[PDB]
Parts: structure tokens; sequence; C-alpha cells
């Protein structure tokens, strides 16, 4: 099981 979140302002 493979799980990604990113954020970029």
């Amino acid at each position: 099981e493979y799980s990604n979140q990113n954020n970029f302002v």
C-alpha cells in the first residue's frame, strides 16, 4: 500500500 499528499503555496 502506497499513500501520498503534498501542498505548495
